[PDB]
This record gives structure tokens, C-alpha cells and sequence, in this order.
């Protein structure tokens, strides 16, 4: 290697011989000055790996020293070691984007950790993610193989989410490994999901919470217990997703992390419209068929949530206030945003936002996101700007200025398809790659999850349809007509409504202000 | 409220007086003997931040570590430990440890770790504000009076650099360095409008410009012996050379400078110039095979090798290199692959293409106006995109190869935000920063207007055919329908004006480390 390059900028630096004899045994170059003008004109007239700085100098002071020296290099580590123990000066070091502030008399080997931990922080913390993987890796698969409950499915779900995030800075084949591990465990949840789903909507007793049951389980208990609570149902946001921006809401809110099943399909006109009713599809239609809008219509699929909010609360004798707010444009988050503290006289306060389905969808046909988002760190990245520059943000910092309660969630998640399945003959769910509604469906019977009795799992359908079809894994449906260029289109794009982690598997947070 | 801090150590009876020095300064602390306690109480509570030792009966602290940032990733860890190992700062560091504080500890070096790791974000605001409003007055008398192009590119570097401080800071902080920005772009559009002419007409006097910039920044390192990568960002203006100059710099160490495009700030003419070494119109006469009528529907940038080629022999030159222009993320993985082919010739171009924001299918509309509402989010896209596609191993995969690493751009791009009414034909462009025109009906006031277009280099078609060019954060609007589209093309980012953002542009020589 080369050693590692320190200027050390101290009026008093004979007194730190000592400390510049244990560094340059241990492999660092010291280039010592005694003022702030002369650190910043080695800095300005060198490429230094770090600095070192004292505060009181002849001279420009430390402090002065490090602005400069930060807006000349701002991306090189400046470490004050100091004398100084005023808490003034503390702050504006902390201000100055300092990267440690050292108290003198100071041990050589916590300026030793200073240099490791801020020349080679990135690389460390490489090697130990690798190694623990390394170790990790067996015990997930054996965690994933037999048969799994439902809240083991969970934290294995949790776990490799987790890894799927640590391993975008670590080795490569690393994290290709995790691609297969996360493969297996979407095929076995396949059949977790297929042998138990019939079953789970038959017995509401017994079954995992979904959708139906969410506001029961989640939000009730809350509203009853006298707590205000605001329910953000963010459409299309997967498990990874929420592990993307959970840092930034922490600063705001303490969390108490779950999650739950959506059910079948995986879409919004199904289990978002479960969710605000409180009940399985085919119950809205029959208890309240005006609310219910078929597959068929033109009319909009999500345009009653409201009333089936009202219908929920006073099916179980509950009172609250409460009202809905819907978000697609810019435009209408900042007027929200404007408007938010009226709404502080309702218990509950439901806010959908749509902009993640948007932009999910758009991966397929917008160039743009095709460039965005071409992978799922990518993806997730583009998650996290979205929510910190959009009015997302200062949405959720309003609400928990204004002491309540949040129960973040969504209606389903998606996934990265890979692998087409051919199909022919449905009716009007050419829209969707991941199911499909009809009668006289040519398929094979072995590469989907067939519902030919759809009323069993709380499905409406038209008189024009008899069955539902659904994909797994990271398939797509795909016709023949026009197979070559429908395949290279839709391949590697975001899709939902079919059967896997992502798209089932799906957060529901329930956050404390801070 | 009170920060609360668990506190786990097998000795924590010796701590009592660094815990009441802390309690004596609002904090709250918990003790616990070992790192199974620790674990337990992280579990069921929600502490601000933990205090660990290493070396305890039971489990270690660096196993205690390890599931402490598994349950609360967000809450920061400070090791506080006899250890002077090094494998244990090692092993402390790769756990994400916050701080590592080698006992004894200096009370006050509690309290310091304390404010910079629970309230470092706050204070950094203050600072940045108090800073600012400082600052404030030197970049007042810095844009007072005449400036040079030298004065010209330190002030745009200093005002980009505060607007990407202020990111952090109190918004009336950042309304008031807009106006210093709007200030800034005011007097420089004066500047290039005064100078323009002569700029083109004075070849050996100019600032370095699209056409002299490889002579000027290319060749001599070629000439010195040394291979080099010249890679063209397309609209990638100074803000975002800021935005992901840190990500560089774990592979570099840069020479930054900036240079002008010419006019029109637009692919087409500032481009083509840089790889010609000529201006747009000379193109055609000088080489007809090469040049594109801009009216032409094909593509006009597609035979820019060739143009390279004979820069290359007019200057008697004889530098072997490659061409590649990465259109997507995909083509730039087969780049990748065969990078390490083009170790052979001295000079290696590559043209990478930034998101295109001059996209009108629907749906590029609509994510365009969320995701890039405001310049904060544009550079937050810079910094993803450069990140997580193919640019970032690019990048890292040339410093392996030890070149040397042109980084540059041909122009940059303007959020504009006021129209100015202009009347054309169907015949006229697109573009809403300027215009051609045969017959042009405008304010010759609200534009630099010139009249004829062979003087300052620029190709036209008939006598009457003009250039006209909008400044400062203007954009152009047709008078049918001109309410909706105001409405519809203010707030979005747009280049072929005159504007720092698009004229002035970075080109960075980067040495590898
Ligand atoms: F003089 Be220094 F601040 F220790
Ligand atoms: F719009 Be939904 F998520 F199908
Ligand atoms: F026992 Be501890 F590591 F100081
Ligand atoms: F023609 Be480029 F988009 F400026
Ligand atoms: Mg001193
Ligand atoms: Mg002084
Ligand atoms: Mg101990
Ligand atoms: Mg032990
Ligand atoms: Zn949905
Ligand atoms: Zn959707
Ligand atoms: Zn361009």
C-alpha cells in the first residue's frame, strides 16, 4: 500500500512529538504546521487523506481554519483535538462538520481509531458484512427449509430484507448468493401460501392478519384505548421500502415494526378496498353493492373508500371522527400539507397516497424510471428521494408535531418479474401481468394458482368470468400474439396482483411522536 | 425531554461519577452489568442512545453490538472500553459503532459524543445559518462591480456550494441566497450578452469555450506522455459535479475548473463544437459529410468519432482512440466489460446521457414534477442515478486502469420561471430557451438577440433568420394557449438560454489514487 497522509495543524506541536512518533510507526505521514493559514494552504496545495486541528492558534482559530478547509476539500475528514472543554466550542466544531473532536490530553490510540474508523470505515464495514454473511448464509436456509409458521415467515422475510440492503456494500457474488436464497424462499412461500389460502379465508378465526381484518387488529385497538391516529396507506410500498426511509422517520418516531398478508389479487380495487371495509371483496358487493364497482366498469375501482370507511366504523358501534384524504399530484400534498392541523379535530385522520404505484408502474413504459430504478437498490434508492423531497416528508414531521399516533402501512407491494407464462383468452385483465379474470382460459394448470371457484376466496366476479388465475415467484403473464416483443418489454419491469414476499408480505407500522 | 442513555458495563459501579456527571447535565441513564441485559433493554425500550462496554462476563460487547443495530439500526452505539487491540476497533468499527472512547474517559468527552451523535443535525443548522449570514457579505462585494472570468468562476463555485449547505438550514436562509443567485445570474447574463461577439470573433483572447476544450484540457495531457479518459456527462451542470465529487473522491483527487458553452447552451451546437474543435456553423463548410442542418429529423450527433478524428489531425496529432456513447444503463454494461480493452490507446471518449428532462410523454411528465420539484431533488436524482447505474463502477473500474479522467459536460440546464411572449411560424423550435426564426416577433429587450447568425458561428437558412435567447430563469411562450402552457413549463428544468447553470460548466481532471 501507501500510507495514509495527516496534516496536523497545533501552535504547540512539540508538545505532540510523541503522539506524531506512534502514528509514524504505525504507517501514517505527518505533516505538521503551527497556524490555521498554513493548514489551509498545505490543504489547498495538497491532497491530504485527513486533518488535524487545534483550536487555539496565533492566528486564525480552528474553527475559522476548518470552514475553509471544508469548502476547499469538504469531502476530506477534519479532526479537532483541542484543550478546549467549552461547550461552545464543542458546538460549533459539531457545527463546522467536524468528524471527531478529541479532548487533549489524548491517548495515541484513540487517535489511531479516529484514522481507521475515518479513512477505512467503508471497507471495514465491507469485510465484516461478507464474513457475517458468510457465517450467516447456511443458518437461512435451514431457517427457511420444513414448515414454516406465519410469524416465522416474518422474521425470515425481515432477515433477508435485511441482508438484500446490507450487501449493496459488500462483495458481489455475496450478493447474488442472497438472490438465491431469496428465489428459494419466494418458491417455498408459493406453497406456504397456496396450500393455506382457501383455508385462512375460510376460518377468519384462526387466520394471519389480512386485509379485512387490518383496522381490527391495528387501528381499533388504538382509537379505543382514547389515542388520535393518523392511517397513511402509502400504495405499493413493499417491506424493503420501508426499511429504505425508516431511518429518516426515526428522527421524528419510536416504532413498533409488524407486518401482514394482503389478500388475492394483490391489487388495490381488491385488498386496499378490503382494507378500508373491513371485509373480503365478495362481502362488499353482496352487503353493500352500490359501494362495489366490478372489474368490468369503467367507472374507477377506488372512488368509495370513504363511505366503506363510515359502513366499518358503525358496523362495529364505534363513533370516531374521522376523514379521508387522497394524493396523487404535487400540487394536492402541499395543499394537504397546508390544511393538515384542521384536521387535529378528528380521531382519525386516513391519508392514501398513490405516487409509489405511480412511479412502480411507470418502470414499465417511462424511459426515465427505466433508468432510475433498473434495479431494486435503485428502486429503493429512488424510494428514498422520493419521500424526502416530495411533500411525504414534512407530511409525517407535521403530524408528529401534532402528538399523534401514525399507523403507516399499504395495500400490497410488487416485484421485479423475470419469467414469462403463456396464457390466452381472458377478459379485461390484460392490464395486469400478474393475474387474470375469465372463463375458457388456456394455460398450464401447474405454472399458476387456480381459483375456479372464486366466491370461496372472497372474490366477486361477473357473469363474463368463472375463474381467477395467479402467477408466482417473479413470473409474468405473456401472450402469444405478440410473445417476442411482449417479453422483452415486460421482462425485469415492476408488476403486482400475483403471489410472492413482495407483494403479500407487507409492512404496517404503528408510530410514537417523539 | 430528557436524552436517555443504557449504559451496559460489568464494572458499572466504578462509573458512578461519569453517570451523575451526565445525570447533572439532563441526561438519563440506565445501568446494566452485561450485554444480554443490554440486549433486553434496547428490546423493550426505545433509548436515545447506548453506552457499551467490551470485555463482560457473558457475552461480549461486540456480540451485544451486533444485535443491538439488528433491533435498533437507527440508534447510535458508543464502545467504551479498556481495549487498546487493534482487531477490537476493528472488529467495533465494522459493527457500525458510533464512537469508540478507550477508558478512562474524560467526562467531557461523554458529553461531546453526546451532542454529536444525538443532536449533531440541529446544530449543524444553526451553524450553517449563523455561518451564512456571514458569509452573506462577501458574496455581496464578490459579484460588486466588474468581475473577470477568473472572479466569475470562484463566485458560481462559492454560491453552489452555500445553496447545497443551505439544503440543511432554515428555509428563509435559502430564500435569501436565491436572490443572491438571481443577482449573480443578472450581472452574468450582462456579462456574456457585453461580450459574446467578441468572444467568438477573438479566438486567442476568449475564455476557454466548447470548441477550444480539448486543446485546451485534453491534448497537453496526451502531449505530456500520459493516457487519459474523456468522459462527457450530458447536461450535467455544476451543482451536480457538487452533488457527487465526494463518491469520486474514494477512487481521486481533482483539478476543478469550470468553462464556457457556447450558444445555444443545447447538445446539438455546444457538443458538436467540443468534438470538432469548430463552431456549429463552420461544421458544414469546413466538412460537409459531418455537419447536421439542425432542420434535418435524424439525429446529429451520431458521427461525432469521425469529427474527433480530424480535430486530431488539424492539430498534426496522432493520438490513438476509442468512441462510446452509452444511450442506457444497459449498453453501459457491455462498456464495462470490454473496458479494459481500451487500455491500448492513449485516449478513450465515453458520452454518458443524464435522465432526459425535455421528455413530454405523459408519464415522464408526471414523475418528472414529483421527483425533481426543486433543485434539492434534482441533485438527490443526480446522486441516485450516478450511484446505483452503471456510472459508479465506470468510474471506479477506469482508476483501476490508472488513466488520467476528463470529467466534463458540453452544457447545463436552468429551472425557469417567468415567460417571455414570443411570436413564430410552425416552422419554429421547440426549444423554450431559444429560438430560429425567419420571422421573429418579441421584446428585443427581454433577449440577447442576434440578427445574424454567421457571425457568432451559427449555421441559418435564409436572410431573415434569426437567434434569439432568453436569460436569467426565462422561458419562451407562444400566445395561443399561453395561460396553460405558463402553467404547464414553469418550475421544469430547460438549456439553450444564458445562465450560469447552463453556460458555466464544470470540467474536472481527476488523477487516480
Ligand atoms: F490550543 Be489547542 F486548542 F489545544
Ligand atoms: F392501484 Be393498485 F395498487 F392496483
Ligand atoms: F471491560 Be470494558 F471492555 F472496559
Ligand atoms: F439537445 Be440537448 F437535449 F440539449
Ligand atoms: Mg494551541
Ligand atoms: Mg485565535
Ligand atoms: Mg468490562
Ligand atoms: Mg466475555
Ligand atoms: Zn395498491
Ligand atoms: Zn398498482
Ligand atoms: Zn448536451
Amino acid at each position: 500500500m501507501r500510507p495514509y497522509t495527516v496534516l496536523w495543524a497545533d501552535d504547540e506541536i512539540d508538545l505532540l512529538k510523541p503522539h506524531i512518533l506512534f502514528l509514524e510507526q504505525k504507517g501514517y505521514q505527518v505533516t505538521p504546521v503551527l497556524s490555521g493559514n498554513d493548514a489551509i494552504e498545505a490543504v489547498q496545495n495538497n491532497d491530504f487523506d485527513i486533518v488535524f486541528l487545534d483550536e487555539n492558534m496565533p492566528g486564525i482559530g480552528g474553527l475559522d481554519a476548518l470552514q475553509k478547509i471544508k469548502e476547499l476539500k469538504p469531502y476530506t475528514p477534519v479532526v479537532m483535538i483541542t484543550k478546549s472543554e467549552e461547550e461552545h466550542i464543542m458546538t460549533q466544531a459539531i457545527g463546522g462538520k467536524i468528524a471527531d473532536y478529541l479532548i487533549k490530553p489524548v491517548n495515541p490510540n484513540q487517535l489511531l481509531l479516529s484514522l481507521k474508523k475515518n479513512l477505512q470505515q467503508h471497507s471495514i464495514i465491507s469485510e465484516t458484512t461478507n464474513t457475517n454473511y458468510r457465517q450467516e448464509f447456511v443458518q437461512l436456509g435451514t431457517q427457511m427449509s420444513g414448515k414454516l409458521s406465519f410469524e416465522e415467515w416474518k422474521e425470515l422475510y425481515r432477515r433477508i430484507v435485511f441482508w438484500e440492503i446490507e450487501l449493496e456494500q459488500a462483495d458481489r457474488q455475496m450478493g447474488e448468493l442472497l438472490e438465491m436464497q431469496k428465489q428459494e424462499a419466494n418458491r417455498l412461500f408459493a406453497r406456504f401460501v397456496t396450500q393455506n389460502y382457501r383455508e385462512w379465508i375460510a376460518k377468519p378465526d384462526t387466520r394471519p392478519t389480512m386485509s379485512p381484518d387490518l383496522f381490527k387488529q391495528k387501528v381499533f385497538p388504538l382509537l379505543d384505548n382514547g389515542e388520535k391516529v393518523f392511517f397513511i396507506l402509502i400504495d405499493n410500498f413493499r417491506q424493503d421500502q420501508w426499511e429504505s426511509v425508516k431511518s429518516m422517520l426515526s428522527e421524528f418516531y419510536t416504532f413498533e415494526e409488524d407486518m401482514y398478508l394482503s389478500i388475492l389479487p394483490t391489487a388495490t380495487q381488491y385488498a386496499r378496498n378490503a382494507i378500508f371495509s373491513g371485509l373480503m371483496p365478495l362481502q362488499i358487493e353482496k352487503m353493500f353493492p352500490d359501494l362495489w364497482v366490478d372489474e368490468e366498469s369503467e367507472e374507477g375501482k377506488n372512488l368509495n373508500e370513504e363511505p366503506m370507511i363510515r359502513t366499518l366504523i358503525e358496523r362495529y358501534r364505534k363513533h370516531y371522527s374521522f376523514s379521508y384524504n387522497k394524493v396523487y399530484e404535487t400540487k394536492f400534498g402541499e395543499r394537504l400539507l397546508g390544511q393538515i392541523r384542521s384536521l387535529s379535530q378528528n380521531q382519525l385522520n386516513v391519508i392514501v397516497l398513490n405516487f409509489v404505484d405511480m412511479m412502480s408502474h411507470a418502470r414499465t413504459d417511462s424511459k426515465m424510471i427505466r433508468e432510475l430504478a433498473s434495479n431494486e437498490a435503485a428502486y429503493r434508492s429512488l424510494t428514498k428521494s422520493w419521500f424526502k423531497h416530495s411533500t411525504t416528508y414534512n407530511l409525517f414531521r407535521s403530524i408528529a408535531e401534532m402528538g399523534y399516533k401514525v399507523v403507516l402501512t399499504t395495500d400490497h407491494g410488487t416485484i421485479q418479474v423475470k419469467n414469462p407464462v403463456k396464457v390466452i383468452g381472458d377478459r379485461s385483465t390484460n392490464t395486469n401481468l400478474r393475474y387474470k379474470i375469465g372463463k375458457n382460459l388456456d394455460y398450464n394448470p401447474k405454472e399458476v394458482f387456480e381459483i375456479k371457484d372464486p366466491a370461496s376466496v372472497g372474490l366477486p366476479h361477473n357473469n363474463l368470468s368463472d375463474k381467477f388465475i395467479f402467477t408466482k415467484e417473479d413470473d409474468f403473464f405473456a401472450y402469444p400474439n405478440n410473445y417476442n416483443y411482449y417479453v422483452q418489454y415486460y421482462r425485469n419491469t415492476f408488476q403486482h396482483g400475483g403471489i410472492s414476499l413482495e407483494e403479500m408480505l407487507v409492512p404496517v407500522i404503528t408510530m410514537q411522536p417523539k
